[PDB]
């Protein structure tokens, strides 16, 4: 049953944006700030995602593209405020994002398997695009900054660039390729990629010193 | 009759973009000029919305929730830049902000009462987080500003606790809880409310000094 | 038949992009790498908006404004960025812009050909004032950059006031006006303006040496 993957889902969700704002109640200085701000806000927005979800009981769900719509770009401008990145490079993965998102929604709204394996291409560049400046680009800015913000940042690319790629994998064995996965266990395992790619990205970055100024 | 309540809101919106226009066509101070055009973009949104609600005859109104998810974000960028508010904290407004509208047109379409209670339940959350920070936050801010500053904020500051605080308690009144106030001037409040907020929030900023840069 | 313009139009947005994507490949100065970033998301918008419109056999066309919404803001920038617009002017620019794009959705949208006609002419009004800024502000503004800034603006300018003029003037002659003009053509009259208008702009600016810092 779905509706207990979607339960826990919006608690855990729930909880983590409780947790992060408690945390960040006492922050002065203005760069922790922006990243509690920002971190905080990507799981308070699935929060109230998965609660549509949960309530909406009463395939395709708007509701599981919005939230990754509006969650995946703050969640890249941490790390590229982490990294002190380009606007240039900020500007251009926020569109390769929105691009990512927004054509994979088409995908799942495809009915021939032909036209969505275009749509699934074309997504997947983006992504592969997002992921190789994550990984390259960013690491190499990364270095010209204290131990302390290179090693937080190369944690949060590990788990970024792992969680990210196994998205379209879960959504290649569903039921809009292989289909392998019943319904309620696709749920369950976006479900899964969402908390710590929310939630547990949050915890390594709020718990670090990486988002205090340096110099 | 709700079309003469629409009727006039497109007027005064209209007539308020217009007037405020034409006092700030011959500004060059920069710091005028982003309160210029924050300040004018918000009532000229706010005229097509009520346009189309007026031409819209021939409940639930998404052009009623679309004019405030579009305009509320620069309200509250007026009075963050007034204050010059960090940028983690302007995020926050916003976002809050967007969860605000949102959450709330959800409870609109919603049927079960009970369901509704919770979306409304979110949504004065997210309202009384965003009055929280500016009535404190923002005053203590603007505490640091001249005297001419930090008066004209404390007057957008009431009038805009005091205007948004209405809104939740007109839409209790409506046909979504006690329906106690038929159509027709529950638009007519609405109305009210929304040119307030928006013109005469706008003639209180534009008329005063503190546009301007200060040293 | 529109689909052969359809599938031109998806082919140069998506050569376009290419071409840009290898030509800023190797590009440091992050002065140019806003340039190629924001001017090559604009065609790759449009490359995903025309596939769908394509494959999107088997009047009115949503893909056709969205494509139009989403990248209007971008090509503004550039423009801005160019000349090192103020925020409040570029703030004002973009407003201006989606008020252009969204109010002619709603006409076309809109059967009275009364009703249409407004929003046409506060379509028309908003291009008008986007416009008249490019004209005059930016190039006075131009004024103080160093030569071979001044003039690529002015050949941006030129062509952006000419291209963008045409669109309400082809909208006019075709289904929602006069009448004139059958399906097949209009669409490929917009399929002109918008590589041109992409793609022909960014070979102008990508190609100069306007987009790198100057002192
Ligand atoms: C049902 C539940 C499980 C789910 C929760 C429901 C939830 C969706 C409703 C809450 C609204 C929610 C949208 C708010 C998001 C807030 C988040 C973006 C804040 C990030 O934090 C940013 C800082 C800005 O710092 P400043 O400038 O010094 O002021 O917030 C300001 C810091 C303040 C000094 C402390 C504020 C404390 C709070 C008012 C409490
Ligand atoms: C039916 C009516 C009741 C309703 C009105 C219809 C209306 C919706 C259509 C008009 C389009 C409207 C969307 C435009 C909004 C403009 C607003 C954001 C401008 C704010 O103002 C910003 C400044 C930027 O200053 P700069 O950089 O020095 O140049 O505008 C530039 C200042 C210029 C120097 C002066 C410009 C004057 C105008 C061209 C006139
Ligand atoms: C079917 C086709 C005809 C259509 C194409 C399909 C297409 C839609 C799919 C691709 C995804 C597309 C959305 C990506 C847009 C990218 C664009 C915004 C990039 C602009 O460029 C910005 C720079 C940022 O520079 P940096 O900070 O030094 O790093 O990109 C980083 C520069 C890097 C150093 C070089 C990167 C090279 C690429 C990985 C190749
Ligand atoms: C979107 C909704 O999807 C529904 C389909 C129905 O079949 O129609 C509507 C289909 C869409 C028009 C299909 C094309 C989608 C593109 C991949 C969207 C790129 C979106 C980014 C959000 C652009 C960033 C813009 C920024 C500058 C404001
Ligand atoms: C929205 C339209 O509402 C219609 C419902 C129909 O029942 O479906 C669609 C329902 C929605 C998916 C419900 C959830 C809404 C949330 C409260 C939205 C938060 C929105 C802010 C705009 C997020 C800011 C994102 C920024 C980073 C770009
Ligand atoms: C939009 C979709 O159009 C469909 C109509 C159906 O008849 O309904 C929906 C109709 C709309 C509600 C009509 C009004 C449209 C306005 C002209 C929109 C101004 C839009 C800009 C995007 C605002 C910038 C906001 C920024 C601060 C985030
Ligand atoms: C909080 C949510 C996160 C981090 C979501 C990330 C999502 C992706 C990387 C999704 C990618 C997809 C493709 C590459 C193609 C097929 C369809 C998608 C949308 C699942
Ligand atoms: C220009 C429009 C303005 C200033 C609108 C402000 C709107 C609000 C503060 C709306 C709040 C609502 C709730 C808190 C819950 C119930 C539903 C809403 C959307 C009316
Ligand atoms: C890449 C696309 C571009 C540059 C599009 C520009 C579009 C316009 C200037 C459109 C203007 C319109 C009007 C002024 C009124 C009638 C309807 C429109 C949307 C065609």
């Amino acid at each position: 049953p779905e509706w207990i993957w979607l339960a826990l889902g919006t608690a855990l969700m729930g909880l983590g944006t409780l947790y992060f704002l408690v945390k960040g109640m006492g922050v002065s200085d203005p760069d922790a700030k922006k990243f509690y701000a920002i971190t905080t806000l990507v799981p308070a927005i699935a929060f109230t995602m998965y609660l549509s979800m949960l309530l909406g009981y009463g395939p395709i769900y708007w509701a599981r593209y919005a939230d990754w719509l509006f969650t995946t770009p703050l969640l890249l401008l941490d790390l590229a405020l982490l990294v002190d990145a380009d606007q240039g490079t900020i500007l251009a993965l926020v569109g390769a994002d929105g691009i990512m998102i927004g054509t994979g929604l088409v995908g799942a709204l495809t009915k021939v398997y032909s036209y969505r394996f275009v749509w699934w291409a074309i997504s997947t560049a983006a992504m592969l695009y997002i992921l190789y400046v994550l990984f390259f680009g960013f690491t190499s800015k990364a270095e010209s900054m204290r131990p302390e913000v290179a090693s937080t940042f190369k944690v949060l690319r590990n788990v970024t660039v792992v969680l990210w790629s196994a998205y379209p994998v879960v959504w290649l064995i569903g039921s809009e390729g292989a289909g392998i996965v019943p319904l309620n266990i696709e749920t369950l395992l976006f479900m899964v990629l969402d908390v710590s790619a929310k939630v547990g990205f949050g915890l390594i970055l709020l718990r670090s010193r990486a988002i205090f100024g340096e110099a």
